[PDB]
């Protein structure tokens, strides 16, 4: 039995996830959340913190597991740095042509992740490569061919190498053991998409904390990467400010009586405490979604702008999924639909085409564990 453990560090919470898979049937053996302690904005501000919440995770899925976690890792991160690019790499042997090897291969592999880093990047999915051979064809698998020349396109989805490096070296240290980094974006979309939407045309819309995440995919692989600097940090912000409450009021409020759409909302009072946790206050669950509704169109009308330059570039055929935290405010869809005027579904992983997995629903649904699974099937 082989145990894939995966990590998704977000804003606000660190999701954890241990997949087990027999032959050809996988299941969930454990997965859990945490609050996301020393990270701000991206950043890890404090990695005595940080570190003790990973460790606090990693203890409670051992917990559940009954057993050590040592296998390799795959673990996720979010950040508006996020970038994809092209870098080409060739070697030439000259008239006598060379079997192409997977030293040769791997070689050439090391020359791309060297230059990106003296440009101060490094790749956390090589989505694509592209081999050249001999300035005429090109082939998608070039072992056990023979060329006198061969040129190599990577394309990926790169983060600054100084981001990269703090997550590794502080990761390293509390996941005694391998792992890999990925975005948090990119394995979202793994996990929620099918394969006819990453063929043909769709568009991501990750509704994180600090901000939105946006990717597009066609033809199978990302095409287009952004975000939008408002999140559900903002949405919960408004709500605070205008009724005067608390955070953890405002968010509980959202989740309990918050609606995407007000304008049909019969009468309902709803009652909350202020900010001395004693008062108590008044108003309706129509005001407090015109709150949230307006916050929600602001990111949906700027995420538009990157929808429209994916439809110049092509993401029309599948249209819209939306992912992450905000993606649980109900009608959401229906709000995104007036706004892209488009197909809108939610993503997660069970409504992906990925292999099924057992006793996993109440994970395999939820949109904010997407990146979780998605890691795993990268």
């Amino acid at each position: 039995t082989v145990f894939y453990t995966s990590i998704d560090i977000g804003s606000r919470y660190i999701k954890g996830l241990v997949l087990g898979k027999r032959d050809q049937e996988w299941e969930a053996l454990a997965f859990s959340s945490v609050k996301s302690r020393g990270l701000d904005e991206g950043e890890i501000k404090d990695a005595i913190a940080f570190k003790e919440s990973v460790n606090t995770l990693l203890k409670e899925l051992e917990e559940q597991l009954q057993k050590s976690l040592r296998s390799d890792f795959v673990i996720s991160f979010s950040s508006v740095s996020f970038e994809r690019e092209d870098t080409v790499i060739e070697r030439d042997f000259g008239e006598e042509k060379r079997s192409i090897t997977l030293d040769i291969l791997s070689e050439m592999q090391s020359e791309a992740l060297e230059k990106l880093k003296e440009n101060g990047k490094t790749p956390l999915h090589i989505f694509s490569k592209r081999y050249l051979l001999d300035d005429e064809r090109i082939v998608f698998n070039p072992l056990d061919m023979k060329a006198s020349k061969i040129a190599i396109e990577y394309t990926s989805i790169v983060v600054p190498l100084k981001v990269y490096e703090m997550f590794y070296n502080f990761l390293q240290d509390t996941v005694k053991s391998p792992f890999q980094l990925k975005s948090s974006l990119v394995s979202t979309a793994e996990g929620v998409l099918t394969t006819p939407e990453k063929d043909r045309g769709v568009v991501v819309v990750n509704l994180g904390y600090n901000f939105t995440g946006l990717i597009a995919y066609k033809n199978g692989v990302p095409i287009k990467i952004s975000y939008v600097p408002v999140g559900m940090k903002h949405v919960i912000k408004d709500v605070s400010a205008v009724l005067d409450t608390s955070f953890e009021e405002s968010e509980r409020l959202i989740i309990t009586h918050g609606n995407a759409v007000y304008n049909d909302l019969k009468e309902e009072e709803i009652q909350y405490r202020g900010l001395d946790g004693n008062t108590i206050k008044t108003t309706t669950a129509k005001k407090l979604s015109v709150i949230i509704h307006a916050r929600l169109r602001e990111i949906m009308s700027k995420s538009k702008k990157f929808f429209r330059e994916v439809e110049a570039k092509i993401g029309i055929p599948g249209g819209v999924v939306l992912t992450g935290g905000g993606a649980k405010i109900p009608r959401i869809n229906e709000l995104a639909t007036e706004v892209f005027k488009s197909p809108v579904r939610t993503g997660c992983y069970a409504n992906s085409d990925r292999p099924s997995i057992i006793n996993a629903d109440e994970v395999a649904n939820d949109p904010s564990f997407a990146a979780a699974f998605g890691n795993v099937f990268a």
